[PDB]
């Protein structure tokens, strides 16, 4: 459970929900 509000681990720049989480 990664902090959805934290920069996606993908290393793109957008937060989880703003990249992968979504």
């Amino acid at each position: 459970k990664v902090g959805r509000n934290d920069p996606c681990p993908c290393g793109s720049g957008k937060k989880y929900k703003q990249c992968h989480g979504r």
